[PDB]
């Protein structure tokens, strides 16, 4: 069910960031700026960032 947001791909699932806001998911290696591990504690996508005051 969870796509990468930048490719649009599912695989390389253990790769995909889940966002702590909506369904919304990306590769890690999709990532700009570089990310090298899915970081713990919440990872905020774009359209959750946009939602912020
Ligand atoms: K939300
Ligand atoms: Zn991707
Ligand atoms: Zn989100």
């Amino acid at each position: 069910k969870v796509t990468c947001l930048v490719c649009r791909k599912g695989d390389n699932d253990e790769f995909l960031l889940l966002c702590d806001g909506c369904d919304r998911g990306c590769h890690i290696y999709c990532h700009r700026p570089k990310m090298e591990a899915v970081p713990e504690g919440d990872w905020f996508c774009t359209v959750c960032l946009a939602q912020q005051v």
